[PDB]
């Protein structure tokens, strides 16, 4: 199951302190927009979306759509991944954080690429999109900090 | 990675709404399928076919053209998009004539971007897009028909 899914768990200090940090980590849109590689981020207050990119050849860069509910909790948010049709590949991005007293936050990010329904034909795809899950996963920790002041 | 469809159709109100019935895309193409997500600011059509593949599903192509009006009609003339993902090239030229006698000329072709995994997904993308571009040349003059009003 570690082919199309990706795990990333980290921590960030936020500078400004508990109120700031929980401020950053309830607007997932604008936190998640310095990660490079999920392209088209937006949200409504309500949902966040975007896309992922999977290249293959021939067809080259293809997009993978995502979509989470923004889910305000007592310490924090979480984004929980709406189900999308199964007519084209999608991915499930799913997101828990908490900002301590003091700023520091914790964050544990879950990617679930959802295929759509021979042999070498599948394992081409499969290990494309693994390549694009971890991609990103590994970019988190980079991507957040960007949207720190320093 | 090339499809053609050329056919015939009578405009049943004539030459003059023949003429302005190819020059509007809105108009003869307003029942066409196959190209999902056509549009047009009256300068330009686009949109995107769809090419089936395993486990990515429907993976769109798009396309942009030109629209240029002739004196027997229009023809729309196919713009490059990047290398970046693959996308296909939609020529059309369209003639009305005395009575409202329309002729009607379509090509497509798709523009893609080792070992046992590279030839299986070649094979299999080259197969699907050429079934994409036949669906929906194969279709063009039951959907062109479709735009047209009754006598
Ligand atoms: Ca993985
Ligand atoms: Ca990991
Ligand atoms: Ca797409």
């Amino acid at each position: 199951g570690m082919i199309l899914s990706a795990e990333q768990s980290f921590t960030l200090r936020h500078p400004h302190g508990q109120a700031a940090a929980l401020a950053f980590v309830r607007e997932p849109a604008a936190a998640l927009a310095g990660v490079r590689f999920l392209r088209g981020l937006d949200s409504d207050g309500e949902q966040v979306w975007g896309e992922l990119l999977v290249t293959v050849p021939l067809l080259g860069e293809v997009d993978l759509p995502f979509r989470s509910e923004i889910v305000r909790t007592p310490q924090g948010a979480e984004l929980r991944p709406l189900t999308l049709t199964g007519e084209r590949a999608w991915v499930a991005v799913s997101g828990q954080a908490t900002a301590a007293e003091g700023g520091e936050m914790a964050f544990a990010f879950q990617f679930q690429a959802h295929l759509a329904t021979g042999a070498a034909f599948e394992k081409m795809v499969q290990a494309a999109a693994g390549r694009t899950l971890e991609r990103v996963a590994k970019a988190l920790p980079e991507g957040l900090a960007a949207g720190l002041p320093p």
